[PDB]
């Protein structure tokens, strides 16, 4: 199908985010590739402005699942791929557990022959001595599952799930992820019955890279039917 040839191969990626959280403001920029075949993301982002202000791990979600792989039997069920190439706006709020909150809106679609993911991201009510402002997470990122729902309503998806940040006293920072898809353009999509894609991304540092930044290894595989 249509969307779905864009991804057999390795796809360049784009990401450019412009935050606000707290009245901090930030930029970050990144490159990279994902190869669908094997529901592969490896990604460097950096914060162009500075010193991020927020942990690395609280941006991870934030920062394009039409990249996760979907089993053959499972291929009706993929709402990303099939909004391609116009794309699909993509919306969060991300309630962290006794701190605030951050409201992203992102479109991602092709240019040319780039995906492309351009982000604004919301936060506010954070407490500036809390787990966030105060970087008291790890840098790191565990495994866990994303339930997508179709939402008909919105010829899109509805999608939840729980991340929990290690926050370095070992205990946990969690953050509850609500977010919605709908397509750009006009053409038709794949509306799925429920499943999950199961997320695991490995955080890493570029020894030779003196700016703030992230370097991120990711896969993503969905399931939940047969
Ligand atoms: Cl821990």
């Amino acid at each position: 199908s249509k969307g779905e040839e864009l991804f057999t191969g390795v796809v360049p990626i784009l990401v450019e985010l412009d935050g606000d959280v707290n009245g901090h403001k930030f930029s970050v920029s990144g490159e990279g590739e994902g190869d669908a075949t094997y529901g592969k993301l490896t990604l460097k982002f950096i914060c162009t402005t500075g010193k991020l202000p927020v942990p690395w791990p609280t941006l991870v979600t934030t920062l394009v699942q039409c990249f996760s792989r979907y089993p053959d039997h499972m291929k009706r069920h993929d709402f990303f791929k099939s909004a391609m190439p116009e794309g699909y706006v993509q919306e969060r709020t991300i309630f962290f557990k006794d701190d605030g909150n951050y409201k992203t809106r992102a479109e991602v679609k092709f240019e040319g022959d780039t995906l492309v993911n351009r982000i604004e991201l919301k936060g506010i009510d954070f407490k500036e001595d809390g787990n966030i402002l105060g970087h008291k997470l790890e840098y790191n990122y565990n495994s866990h599952n994303v339930y997508i729902m179709a939402d008909k309503q919105k010829n899109g998806i509805k999608v939840n799930f729980k991340i929990r940040h290690n926050i370095e006293d070992g205990s946990v920072q969690l953050a509850d992820h609500y977010q919605q898809n709908t397509p750009i353009g006009d053409g038709p999509v794949l509306l799925p019955d429920n499943h999950y894609l199961s997320t695991q991304s490995a955080l890493s540092k570029d020894p030779n890279e003196k700016r703030d930044h992230m370097v991120l290894l990711e896969f993503v595989t969905a399931a939940g039917i047969t």
